[PDB]
């Protein structure tokens, strides 16, 4: 599974945890992603019509699933189906977000473009 965990009560929303998986995937190291907000994943040919959702979802505290375009530390592009949850404490209180990616080009991309 390649997912992180970001901690939003710390400013700028910041990476706590990378799984294995996901560090192969994107080709950075623990080291130099833990404290830093998700964004680095995105590039020039990401949309932002789509980062805009992952936006709002965080902001009003909802899960969502979006296909976008999210690059390695070199630089190589991969299609990343991407699935956001909020995690809440026993107390009902927001505590972690937690987010999955999938490698692939699940949602053809001139059907997404609708
Ligand atoms: C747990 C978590 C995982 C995220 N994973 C990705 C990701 O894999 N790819 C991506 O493009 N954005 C991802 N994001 C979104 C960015 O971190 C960021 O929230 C988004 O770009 C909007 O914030 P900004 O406008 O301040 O950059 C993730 C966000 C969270 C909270």
């Amino acid at each position: 599974k390649n997912f992180v965990i970001s901690d939003p009560r710390l400013p700028d929303n910041p990476i706590i945890f990378a799984s294995d998986s996901f560090l192969e995937l994107t080709e950075y190291s623990r080291e130099e992603i833990l404290g830093r907000n998700c964004r680095f994943l995105q590039g020039p040919e990401t949309d932002q019509a789509t980062v805009q959702k992952i936006r709002d979802a965080i902001r009003d505290q909802r899960e969502i699933t979006v296909q976008l375009i999210n690059y390695t530390k070199s630089g190589k592009k991969f299609w990343n189906l991407f699935h956001l949850q909020p995690m809440r404490d026993q107390k009902g209180e927001l505590q972690y977000f937690i987010g999955v990616q999938l490698d692939g080009e699940f949602i053809p991309n001139p059907l997404l473009g609708l």
